[PDB]
DNA sequence: GGTTCTAGAACC
DNA sequence: GGTTCTAGAACC
């Protein structure tokens, strides 16, 4: 899955650690500081700089938001998207 | 309509001119610089600091986005929401 | 009603 | 398929 690969690789990079990273556990990820993520990182990895479209893709492939870390921190979770479970990436789709 | 009133009054204020204002015509409005609008102005007038919820309300009361001004500029339009047509505000609902 | 999360539909 | 606009549903 193209999206999941790009998502994982985005999280594989410590350059972004401050604004996008894995949750301490490693079973969810956090996006925080929408200024720099939306305007700088989204367009690096994707074809837009629009957070709502990033969110849509996450719901499209069966991520859910978690109901923190920073102030404007968004946390999403898929049961099969984890820091160590790197093989399960084509095992996530819709 | 509570939303429309608050929307109009938000646009009635030149403090915000740089980040939220009427379109030159006066028949649509522009929101631009999501940093300052979302984090500073949304919470002044509404019960959140979440742009997507602002967008939802606009679609709920029959505003549409226009397909510019700045870079991350969002423009919305209702036929009956205009700078001079201030009386038509309860004539907008859903 | 307003806010939040998720999804439909349509265009690219 | 991905992106964009709009809307459904549910909780507050």
């Amino acid at each position: 899955s193209d999206f999941v690969r790009k998502l994982y690789k985005m999280l594989e990079d410590p350059s972004y650690h401050s604004v996008v990273r894995w949750s301490d556990d490693g079973d969810s990820f956090v996006v925080l500081e929408n200024e720099k993520f939306t305007k700088t990182i989204l367009p690096k990895h994707f074809k837009h700089s629009n957070f709502a479209s990033f969110v849509r893709q996450l719901n499209k492939y069966d991520f859910h938001k978690v109901r923190p870390y920073g102030r404007d921190a968004w946390e999403f979770k898929h049961p099969e998207f984890r820091a160590d479970r790197k093989d399960n990436l084509d095992n996530i789709r819709r």
